[PDB]
């Protein structure tokens, strides 16, 4: 099977990129296979697989750290996220983000049905599976639990049938047939919760798979639009109609080669402590525990030598950045196109903690507007921050057609010398805020409520008559013959290769 | 001579440490200087040296590009400022910051009066110059004028003879015997100008000392006191009286050693076109001329050989950046403490385009002043953004005691992640502002007034019982032992030196 369709593909795949390191000497899961991941994660070396994880027993299980993060090349910086979507490993920013976006314009290609696949080679029922006796991992010394997941993927569907919505929350082990798990707002999966809830006849028939195709994790992270189900968009994506078998215990489909498969119910009525958890921001708050969403589990099943993939997430970069931010990014600047905004291009910058998302703006359409600052930093920000796409993201930053906003020196360069603050610059205090980020759950003011900024980098010509500057760099501020001259003569000199 | 006392011996430091390139084959003052210099700074290469500009004549001049600029390794960084002050070259930003701040508690070391020196090996009267005529360089394409003057050092005095001021601010040819450059507010030079125009009897006695004393042109980039004479700080800081020798045609009195003098009157009536300069924000708006202060040369001397110190400013790194940036969070971190607030260091991130300043505050003292941001924010902005250290500073950065402000992913991460927008923010609009600020002189609003503010990147409990958090990171989330054990085993197990 192809990487993009199969996880077990895709860790061939990286091995194969001379992307992995198998680590085949025994690894504890309690804090040293994450402390691994972490250090991968900080300077962007390869991929670790651990073969030989202290308690791994029965087949359950290896862990893959490190999924969705970055290598250290320039020229394959997004390489594991390329593998994720069958493009070159050389992708861009730019082509990922569009191979994500390219099925919001195509009919879904509904998912296919068979009768078995890998995710069936073990089976675990209700009298012979205890979560406490896996190999959950501990990945940070502060954790208020095991978490057991942190790059699955959540299945649950409308009461009604016409929604299934894939998405990734984290969630820890509560005791042997439980987790507990953030289920928040606007969330997905909080959304179809919130269904069940009001019918209030039967918990959400849930599952939750591990190791699914690296396409589906992908589409998981996104904020594609509310009612549209994950498979679908999955398979008009990649071209295919995604191979699905059903659970054991309920009637739910789940990626044929998923690697390991928990069958149950997330409850309507019943919660239980979670967290504190070291989070995408950077930090965690030790001790800080509060009731989150309560999930049974009545059946395990799972692949043979299964292999879980796990987030060692905090400080730069993972996959809470690369994803979470990236992805986001990505549904905001259609969201805008969709409004009617001239933009062109979106990122989160790293630099930001994903925190703040750029937006380029098509100039030419933005002075045929004729607009100004403050009209046009009030429509940019009641369109992404009144949406669920705009949830993560606390300031936007708008700037014009000279800077790559995948380039955040260049994003930090144009915020820090067009944007003065405060004139330049819009609050928005009463849209739906991002409790997670320090300032505003552990901040001054209202946890879920504010917070927010437009930050308007476009100079002012740039709604009139066009930029009236010149870069005061190599590139814009001496001809091209004289340029290539200095080129050329470079290392003759005496001064100081692409892919490396 | 040593070479933070001579710019000669700072050459021949640089050549030592493998940090100079000698080009020796012709090269034309009209941009190509100025482009191969660009070029070293964007990339931190070792600084040029044109011993074959194309126009010289007469021993005038040579040219030194990126004389304060970075370079490449980590280890070594800063080595180009340290040879400016005697410092080992692999010295850290606080060690070169603490010491230029060093001589604000000594007593001065006034200057000793020599009869002679290197830079009167040669002379050239009113009859025998033209500045039209000599190498002077283009610096950017669209410059409007030859700018001379970007790393000499202008030499006035108050007309009681009590305060003799040393200062760089840019300087472009006007004709054969004048320049036309900024003397603008609240500096030195300005504040001096006033001070003769107000007498209005003469016009004011004049030199510009290009390739100065290392150790003086880098107090000549720092803001220190209203009145303090720079010599005799530079005295102090250096442990050393300086040579000075006086003008032939005025009795102000310059380094010895200086590669160049001019020796004139800055005129307190007269003015001509200055500008537009591509400038240390990064741009270059062209066209925009305006009146500046206009200088009378009557006389120049030289150094046989005589090399011009030149900065190709603009984009990251420059002098601009490393010096102007570097040097008045130095100053402003000094006051800070002289007012009693907990600052422990400055620095300007590189990221803002020298632009904010980061402030580092004990904590423990915080917690001990019972007080709130609010309050603590005006307080140390009213401190700041009152005083001429302030000038070129638009947003100041409190952080705890957790964050190195010298490490711009740091400050980033920390602004992003701990000031909640608008609230923990409070905005500075009745303050003088840094018109060079395209957001400023080119923006939305006054010029010359406001755009500035205090972000309080300080978390609730830092005010009141301590830090509350843990970073997710490798260094915090893991025990020292589990660390040193990854450490250890790290290349064993297949992952990937300071100097490189
Ligand atoms: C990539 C990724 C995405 C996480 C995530 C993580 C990763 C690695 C973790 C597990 C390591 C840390 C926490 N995560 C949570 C999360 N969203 C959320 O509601 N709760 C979370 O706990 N997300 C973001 C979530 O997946 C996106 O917001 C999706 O848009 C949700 O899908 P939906 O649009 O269908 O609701
Ligand atoms: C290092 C450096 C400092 C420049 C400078 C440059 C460099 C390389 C240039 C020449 C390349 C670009 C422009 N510069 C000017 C400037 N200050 C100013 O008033 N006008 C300027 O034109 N400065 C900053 C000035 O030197 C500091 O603000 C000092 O504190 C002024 O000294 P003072 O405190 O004695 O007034
Ligand atoms: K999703
Ligand atoms: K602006
Ligand atoms: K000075
Ligand atoms: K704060
Ligand atoms: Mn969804
Ligand atoms: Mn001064």
């Amino acid at each position: 099977q192809p990487a993009h369709l199969c996880f077990r593909s895709f860790v061939e795949a990286l091995k194969v990129d001379n992307d992995l390191v198998e680590i085949n000497t025994p690894i504890d899961p309690n804090l040293e296979a994450a402390a691994i991941t972490r250090r991968v994660c900080e300077t962007n070396d390869k991929a670790p697989l651990f073969n030989n994880l202290i308690g791994m027993k029965n087949g359950l299980f290896r862990i893959l750290g490190a999924p969705g993060s970055l290598r250290k090349s320039s020229a394959d910086r997004y390489g594991r996220l390329a593998r994720h979507l069958a493009l070159p490993p050389t992708a861009s920013m730019r082509e990922i983000l569009d191979k994500m976006l390219s099925a919001s314009d195509m009919p879904p290609i509904p998912p296919t049905i068979v009768p078995t696949g890998p995710c069936k080679e073990n089976s675990l029922d209700d009298s012979e599976f205890d979560l406490t006796e896996l190999p959950v991992p501990l990945i940070h010394k502060s954790d208020g639990g095991k978490y057991i997941q942190t790059y699955g993927m959540h299945i649950v569907q409308s009461p009604d049938g016409t929604w299934t919505n894939w998405s990734i929350a984290r969630a820890m082990v509560h005791d042997k047939n439980h987790l507990t798990g953030l289920v928040i707002p606007p969330q997905h999966i909080w959304q179809i919760h919130q269904m069940w809830k009001k019918e209030g006849r039967s918990d959400v028939p849930w599952a939750l798979a591990f190791g699914v195709p690296p396409a589906a994790i992908m589409a998981s992270s996104m904020p594609i639009p509310d009612g549209v189900t994950e498979a679908g968009y999955v398979g008009a994506m990649t071209g295919s109609s995604l191979e699905l078998v059903k659970c054991d215990t309920n009637d739910l489909y789940v990626p044929a080669t998923s690697e390991i498969v928990l069958e149950g119910t997330l409850s309507i009525s019943e919660t239980g402590p979670e967290g504190p958890f070291g989070e995408m921001h950077g930090y965690i708050f030790p001790g800080d525990t509060h009731l989150g969403a309560k999930y049974k589990v009545n059946r395990i099943t799972y692949r043979n030598n299964a292999i879980m993939p796990m987030s060692s997430c905090g400080r730069l970069t993972d996959e809470t950045h690369t994803m979470i931010g990236s992805l986001a990014a990505a549904e905001i600047r259609k969201l805008c196109q969709q409004n009617d905004l001239p933009i062109t291009d979106a990122f989160a910058p790293f630099e930001s903690q994903v925190t703040w998302v750029a937006l380029r703006v098509d100039t030419e359409k933005l002075r045929a507007m004729k607009t100004t600052s403050e009209g046009f930093r009030k429509r940019v920000g009641d369109v992404v921050f009144n949406h669920k796409a705009g949830y993560t993201i606390h300031r936007l930053v708008l700037v014009g057609d000279d800077i790559d906003v995948y380039e955040g020196k260049d994003v930090l360069w144009a915020f820090s010398t067009r944007c003065r603050p405060g004139m330049d610059e819009t609050l928005f205090e009463d849209v739906r805020g991002f409790p997670l980020i320090p300032y505003m759950g552990h901040g001054n003011g209202p946890a879920h409520r504010g917070g927010k900024v437009v930050s308007d980098a476009l100079m002012p010509t740039e709604y009139t008559t066009g930029r009236n500057w010149e870069a005061a760099d190599f590139n814009q501020s001496y001809p091209e013959d004289l340029k290539q001259k200095v080129l050329d003569n470079w290392t003759k000199m005496g001064f100081s290769h692409h892919h490396h």
